[PDB]
């Protein structure tokens, strides 16, 4: 079974009111629904999705005539006018290892419903264009489950004489079933509040374990920031007087925006400086913001169908990005998002699972919570902002809400709202949603006369879903530098400025930048104005100039990225020839300039000193030997490490001074620590023996987790026994903190040491490891699958190990398994020896009886 966007049809039935009663016992939970159903197409059979154990079904208080086959319950004889359906289901939440539906975690109960987990609770029209008003009653043992939560306002509750108690929750906003949530547990609460701009207090409650409560303060501060920001930046106010956040350690996603009752992975909720890195704090601030931003972009306006996922995800990611950039370090953060997209989304678009931002089909919708839908989705939203500017973007947002508040709509609708509010034609912009693959821009420039003439071609490769790719609407932001690197003004079109957005809409166009009175090197795709590959013929000196003198963060960073890539290309050549490594004189000059430049933002400096990953390096290659790319990248890194050894120590010391013993999170102190950790990595590459000095002063240096993490990352590939000793000590020190234990397993899995496979196999049996925990599985096994020299070992050991775990995990958590199996996505592009072994691994996975639809869809994309 495949679902096709072209087959969309409005539902035959609407659900007006959904009344739910939960009776929680050991081990069984019994769910009783009362659905108020309104016929849209009278006389059609009523079709309900559901997979929980079915105990009874009634239409109007009388047992229904029905058939249940697979996960579809059908009632043929339904009234022609409003009627009720009552379903009784029974759940065993402690047996739910999929972490979808109602499930146990740490002795408490939690739900995850998006996209299709609610049908695992009760039989329902489980699709997002069906919106209903939910009221939830919950009965449970008071001592075991003192905390009983669902969406909305708590309107009643009481006690029973037998030790049980109940609550009743009313969510007055119509919602799709994927936004339902329930929590039952023995949990601690942290209370705070926000007062909206119209003067309404909103009580804030974060629920955690009793032990995790001291780590929740930063998330609370982040939420309040997010709430104020949505008001100041978007004019958006919260709509209830209560907002709850519940942390859970067993969770497949990062977090979930269920109305007024968000449920979060602990990793995006808990921090203190002793146990969490600066990046962890940054993540909490983004995701806390993200989920709150969904209250409007996803909840108040939702998705007509799951093909439209990016309507809420692309828009909400853009929102969280803008929130984080407005907080601090806009340019550095933009670069980080760009780097992420290029390192993870670009390979997706170049591979067998590539898809449009709005897919035309899917077998399993869990497989589409993807870098493309989220991050490329955000780049697509950002292009509206680039084309329209802030005021125009905000006009679009206002009309979007005016038109669609209370509706389940499509990407077309958001486009139309942006188009209409600004009096502009964005018909061609629709191809950003329907065409997969990364566009390639072929660029050439000429200064003839006083005119700089930039010619630009575009194509987009076929992808497995679609061969035909038409020209797209691509904004190219540009500037021009003279031979001393300063800004050169130009005319276009009628305006005299130092920067312009060139709107490419045709297969090929020439842009005339007129009135140019000096020799120029152009700066192109400024701010990463469109998510594309751009090829302009730059010389090494052109790149050095851009890197030294350009006013744009992205274009400066891109020039360094290009220099590193050419260096690695030059290493690949000499290593293939069996000759000495290249000298890299110009690159080393450029890097010296960066190390020694004190006008550079610390965190921006750190990015400029980062070398593109192996996947970036083999982008566009065939017959890839991943170990040859690894060796070449490693060589470059070691050359940089050794060449500038005493200068890495010096930068390290300069950063230490400037951090000034300010160990708590702040974006300012974080910038210096980021730089410090880059220097640490280089130092330990050049002088592995420095590990014993580090070990001797470890306590002294371990002033927060950013430092411990940065030290341990720096020494992680070191073949000294001291590296194993430091890891063991870390595990012992933080044995009681599950989120720090995640870091430990990530270090185990990610190590470039020769013995990583056997240490990973030992780690499977560590008392703190749990295969059934998504954070643990990803930390250990996920990191191994990404560990280039080990995953792609020539003997196939890495492929067999990962396939073994995809098989084993898929027996309880298809979502974790389907993500993990994508480590094999490079298959077709590998050299023949490895390719053969990968295809064997995937065939073996395919041969498993009972293989999930999730993993089967991916394997089929890679294999067939
Ligand atoms: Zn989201």
């Amino acid at each position: 079974t495949v679902h096709y966007l072209k087959d969309y049809q409005t539902p035959a039935y609407h659900i007006l009111k959904t009344d739910l009663h939960f009776d929680i016992n050991e081990p069984q939970t019994v769910v009783k629904s009362r659905l108020t159903v309104e016929p849209q197409r009278v006389g059609e059979p009523l079709v309900l999705d559901g997979s929980a154990k079915l105990l009874s079904v009634k239409i109007n208080g009388a047992a229904a005539d029905y058939v249940l086959e697979g996960e579809t319950l059908t009632i043929a004889g339904v009234p022609s006018e409003r009627f009720t359906v009552e379903v009784e289901t029974e759940i065993l939440p402690a047996e739910n290892k999929s972490l979808m539906g109602l499930y146990a975690s740490g002795g408490n109960l939690f739900t995850q419903c998006e996209p299709e987990g609610f049908r695992k609770i009760t039989f329902y029209i489980d699709r997002p264009d069906v919106m209903s008003k939910f009221t939830t009653t919950i009965v449970a043992d008071k001592k075991r489950y003192p905390v009983l939560l669902s969406n909305g306002n708590k309107i009643d509750g009481g006690e029973f004489s037998d030790g049980r108690h109940w609550v009743k929750w009313e969510d007055p906003f119509s919602k799709p079933s994927y936004l339902f949530a329930l929590v039952a547990g023995d949990l601690a609460v942290t209370e705070d509040y926000f007062t909206t701009m119209s003067g309404r207090n909103v009580k804030i409650e974060f629920y955690t374990t009793e032990a995790d409560k001291p780590k929740v303060g930063f998330a609370v501060e982040s939420l309040k920031n997010a709430m104020k920001w949505d008001e100041t930046r978007f004019g958006l106010e919260y709509d209830l007087d209560i907002f709850m956040v519940v942390a859970v350690g067993d969770f497949n996603m990062g977090a979930m925006e269920n109305k007024g009752l968000n449920i979060f992975n602990t990793k995006f909720v808990l921090a203190d400086s002793r146990t969490a890195t600066d990046t962890d704090f940054e993540g909490i601030e983004s995701v806390v913001g993200h989920e709150y931003f969904h209250n409007w972009t996803g909840n108040r306006v939702t998705c007509r169908d799951w093909f439209q996922l990016s309507l809420k995800e692309g828009l909400t990611v853009f929102r969280d990005q803008e929130f984080s950039g407005d907080r601090a370090s806009r340019a550095v953060r933009r670069i980080e998002n760009i780097r992420l997209l290029r390192q993870h989304q670009f390979p997706e678009d170049a591979g067998p699972t590539a898809h449009p931002v709005r897919p035309a089909s899917y077998e399993e919708m869990n497989n589409f919570y993807t870098m493309t839908v989220y991050e490329k989705g955000a780049e697509v939203v950002r292009m509206y902002h680039t084309l329209l500017g802030e005021e125009g973007f905000q006009k679009g947002m206002k009309l979007y809400f005016q038109r669609h508040d209370g509706q389940a709509v499509t990407c077309d609708d958001f486009r139309a709202a942006m188009a209409d509010a600004n009096g502009i034609n964005l018909d061609q912009f629709a191809l950003w949603y329907s065409q997969a693959g990364t566009p390639v821009l072929e660029a050439e420039g000429r200064l003839k006369n006083n005119i700089f003439e930039l010619t630009v071609k575009q194509t987009v490769p076929p992808t497995p879903d679609m061969t035909d790719k038409q020209p797209m609407m691509i904004p190219v932001k540009v500037g021009l530098l003279n031979r001393n690197g300063e800004a050169v003004a130009f005319d276009y079109q009628g305006k005299r400025a130092t920067e312009a957005v060139l709107l490419l809409t045709e297969a090929e166009q020439t842009f005339l930048l007129e009135g140019v009175t000096e020799a120029v090197v152009p700066s192109l795709l400024r701010g990463f104005s469109a998510p594309v590959h751009l090829n302009y013929p730059y010389s090494d000196d052109d790149l050095l100039l851009l890197l030294a003198h350009d006013s744009d963060a992205f274009t400066r960073w891109e020039a360094a990225q290009t220099l590193y890539r050419r260096a690695v290309a030059a290493n690949l050549a000499t290593l293939s020839d069996g000759v000495e490594l290249p000298k890299h004189e110009k690159l080393l000059a450029a890097v010296e300039k960066v190390i020694s430049d004190d006008l550079l933002d610390n965190a921006f400096k750190a990015l400029l000193l980062g070398v593109p990953s192996e996947a970036e390096l083999w982008d566009g290659a065939e017959n890839i030997d991943p170990l040859r790319y690894h060796q070449a990248r490693e060589a470059l890194l070691d050359t940089l490490a050794v060449h500038f050894l005493p200068k890495w120590h010096e930068l390290n010391r300069q950063a230490a001074k400037q951090e000034n013993q300010s160990y708590e999170y702040s974006p300012e102190a974080a910038g210096w620590r980021t730089l410090r950790n880059v220097c640490r990595a280089f130092v330990l590459r050049a002088d592995p023996a420095h590990i014993e000095t580090v070990a001797e002063k470890y306590g002294e240096m371990a002033q927060n987790m950013t430092h411990e993490w940065g030290i341990l990352s720096a020494v992680n590939g070191n073949e000294s026994d001291t590296r194993n000793r430091l890891l063991a000590q870390f595990a012992d020190k933080f044995s009681d903190d599950a989120l720090v234990m995640d870091k430990y397993f990530a270090l185990v899995g990610s190590s470039r040491r020769s013995d990583t496979l056997q240490q990973v196999r030992t780690a499977l049996q560590h008392p703190k490891f749990s295969l059934e925990n998504p954070n643990k599985a990803r930390s250990l096994i996920g990191s191994f699958s990404r560990n280039v020299p080990h995953f792609h070992a020539e003997d196939g050991s890495g492929y067999r190990f990962i396939a073994d775990k995809v098989i084993e995990i898929d027996r309880f958590n298809p979502q974790v398994a389907a993500r993990l199996v994508q480590a094999f996505n490079l298959c077709n592009k590998l050299e023949p020896h490895r390719k053969n072994l990968v295809k064997q691994a995937l065939q073996r996975i395919r041969a498993q009886e009972g293989l999930s639809k999730d993993v089967g869809e991916i394997v089929g994309k890679i294999l067939d």
